[PDB]
């Protein structure tokens, strides 16, 4: 045949699954992607004024302690010592973040030793307890206490999720947000960095493969009908959205989208860190990335006077709207429930399985995705194959 | 004979031109130590409550941009990811250190954007120009004002040097200290970490090697006349203090040295930072180190309930005071330059080497010394043992 295996989608997923396929199986394997350009949502391009790095579906940080992952990526990349921090910005002040010491003294007003601390998180917070607790507002509260909620979490929570804190779950906060220390390594993760070239450069190595082929610029279902016809029984990994598989005929998933607003400022930097967040209600966006932070590795080759912003906001996907988070409203779990038994005959009824972020209605970090694809491949591909 | 080089000190510089010649020139090495130990001053061992590894000669941080120094160190040990950052203590508040984006927002009450600092600092500093600067409290004005001088650099330098900052030489500021980002690292090279075994693993591995013979607790001066005896024109590495191999013949070389003051507490985390500076002269110590922050992968190994800390005090060197820092008066250098021809003379004399910090007076990094020797071993000694 011309192929053993068809992978509808380009990004983690589905270049994971491609990549172990040709190279371990030997299989020849057809890549379907119905974008221009090759990754997924983990994409990256350069602005054509600047020549800066920046990241088209949302800022991209890669972080695992799953080594496995990390041994299988550093195959298609090597990456950078880059640590991943972040600062608050409220009331005209950027804060340490998140919330630790650091943060704590700025706010209070003086230094708090980590017992020092402890103790004044238990006063602060034990006005509600935690059982107690019935939506988002309250449960955070009986955690951290009104002065810190009100000014880091209430009004960035609501712009995020357009709606009061007092209309959330109380189960979207699970544990204490509070560091008794100073240190600000956003990520607790044994493993971390940025690709050294870039996530597309990464991206594009995963399909270098002699037994891969990729069309770029190809909708599956415009060309499901013929391409099966070629080989009949070359299975199929789809990592497309999940109901439009199935045409919708349970109702529409509901996703979370963002808007990204770029603009190229006059001046070497803006913020003079990666990530700024807004807290406060009084700015439309939830945070700003100043990407040449990202990878300050290239200062010399980064323009000394022009630096590349974005600014990130959020409501509800409407259609066309790129899908981003999903929501998760009971009358959403249910139509899913619904979908995967759907999808489970049909991978026994036509030889098709669903993975990935789209094709599963989940939020995955990069590394999960990846874990999911190598999970998949090595459950349920392998045996698919011989 | 039964060796063919002695190298007296068994810190960084002995050491590395020890395993060079061992190694290398396949030569047999006597190393003779003074104290019980092997090290020199990076030396570290457990406090015996806690199990903690501490440094008895100072806290130290390994870094360098070095990749020769690197690789050559990474033969010996593997080091952690530890990125060294600092806090500064000043009326009750623990500032972002050094100066940045960072401290100035805590110190001045509000965020400025990289552009908007840079200006402020303009300002602020413009009140002494730094070509019409005499002393150290005015070159540091002309360079960041007056109300940054006074309360992050005024007391904590009078501290460690035991004077009046108007009574110090204007040439020991010679850059700006301040950052217009937010980046607290706070060393700029390329390559930083801790030995994952500590100190004294790496220094011995050095000295593990079948043409290396250590004597531990023996005075060179009390041994030479025999040693050199056995193998008249086997030749010394020296690198025991400058001034006492000449016997003070020109005069005492003077040096500022350090006293630590180490408690067990009995907390799990006492600052939540591996150093705390303290900049106010309402205390007699120049910074706290608390050791178990150094080595944050070995937390489960950490009693859970006591810290060791240790305060550091500055003053000038009496005898059998250790010697740390050369101070470099001119009344200082003099008298070195006498010493070198002494030492030269005696090179040339007795095949005699004069290397590391007391036998050069001379501050070096680990790296430096490190160097140093290497540069030695190449230049010198490949020559001086065919
Ligand atoms: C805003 C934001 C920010 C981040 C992240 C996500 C989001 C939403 N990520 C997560 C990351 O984006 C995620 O892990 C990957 O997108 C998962 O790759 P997938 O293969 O699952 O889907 P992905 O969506 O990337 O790939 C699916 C591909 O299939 C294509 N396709 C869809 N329908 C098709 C059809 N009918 N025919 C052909 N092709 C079709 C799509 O065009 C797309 O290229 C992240 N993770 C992390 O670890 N750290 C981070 O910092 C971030 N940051
Ligand atoms: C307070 C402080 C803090 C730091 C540092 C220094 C100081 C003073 N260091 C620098 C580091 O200590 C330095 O690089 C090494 O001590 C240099 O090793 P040497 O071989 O030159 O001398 P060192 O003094 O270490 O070795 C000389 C040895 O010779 C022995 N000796 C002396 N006379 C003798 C005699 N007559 N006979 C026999 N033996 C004799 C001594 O007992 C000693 O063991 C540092 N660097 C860095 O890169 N990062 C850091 O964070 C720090 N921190
Ligand atoms: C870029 C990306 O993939 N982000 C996702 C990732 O972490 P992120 O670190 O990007 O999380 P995030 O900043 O988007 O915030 C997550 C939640 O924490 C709260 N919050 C956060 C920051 C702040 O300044 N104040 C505040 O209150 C708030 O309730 C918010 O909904 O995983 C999260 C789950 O843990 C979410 O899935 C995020 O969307
Ligand atoms: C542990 C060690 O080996 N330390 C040495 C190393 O850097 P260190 O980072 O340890 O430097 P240090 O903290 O001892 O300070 C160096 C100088 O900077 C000024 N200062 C520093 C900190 C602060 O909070 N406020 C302030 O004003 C002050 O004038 C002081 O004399 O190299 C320095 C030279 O660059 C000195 O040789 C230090 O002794
Ligand atoms: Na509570
Ligand atoms: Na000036």
């Amino acid at each position: 045949s011309d192929f053993d295996l068809i992978v509808v989608g380009s990004g983690l997923f589905g270049l994971t699954v491609a990549e172990r396929a040709a190279s371990q199986l030997g299989k020849k394997v057809l890549i379907v992607e119905k974008r221009s350009h090759l990754g997924g949502n983990a994409y990256s391009e350069a602005e054509p004024e600047t020549g800066i790095e920046i990241h088209k579906y949302g800022a991209h940080l890669f972080h695992t302690s799953n080594k496995r992952v990390w041994d299988y990526v550093n195959q298609f990349t090597a990456f950078t010592g880059y640590q991943h921090r972040v600062f608050a910005m409220h009331n005209g002040t950027a804060y340490q973040f998140p919330m630790g010491l650091g943060l704590i003294n700025q706010f209070f007003g003086r230094y708090y030793t980590p017992d020092e601390a402890r103790e004044l998180i238990k006063e602060q917070s034990a006005e509600i307890d935690s059982k107690d607790a019935t939506n988002l507002e309250e449960k955070a509260i009986s955690l951290i206490g009104r002065p810190l909620y009100e000014a880091f979490i209430r009004d960035y929570t609501a712009k995020q999720w357009q709606t009061d804190p007092k209309e959330l779950p109380a189960g979207n906060i699970t544990r204490l947000p509070v560091r008794y220390n100073f240190d600000n390594r956003y990520f607790n993760d044994t493993y971390e960095g940025l690709p050294v070239d870039g996530y597309a450069q990464w991206l594009s190595n995963m399909a270098d493969h002699e037994n891969i082929e990729v069309r770029l610029d190809t909708d599956w279902f415009e060309v499901r009908e013929d391409l099966r016809a070629q080989n009949p029984e070359a299975p199929v990994v789809y990592t497309g959205p999940l109901d439009r598989y199935f045409d919708y005929s349970e109702g529409h998933l509901g996703w979370r989208t963002l808007d990204f607003e770029t603009e190229v400022l006059n001046t070497g930097d803006f913020q003079g860190t990666p990530v700024m967040n807004y807290n406060d209600a009084e700015f439309p966006y939830t945070r700003i990335h100043e990407f040449r932070h990202f990878h300050p590795e290239r200062e010399d080759r980064h323009p000394k006077d022009k630096t590349v912003i974005m600014k990130e906001y959020s409501r509800f996907a409407e259609e066309g709207d790129e899908p981003y988070y999903p929501i998760n409203t009971p009358s959403d779990r249910e139509m899913l429930f619904k979908y995967r038994e759907l999808a489970d005959a049909e991978t026994e009824s036509g030889k098709v399985y669903f993975g990935g972020r789209l094709g599963t209605y989940q939020y995955l970090d990069m590394h999960m995705a990846i874990a999911s694809a190598l999970s998949m491949f090595d459950n349920k591909l392998v045996d698919a194959l011989k």
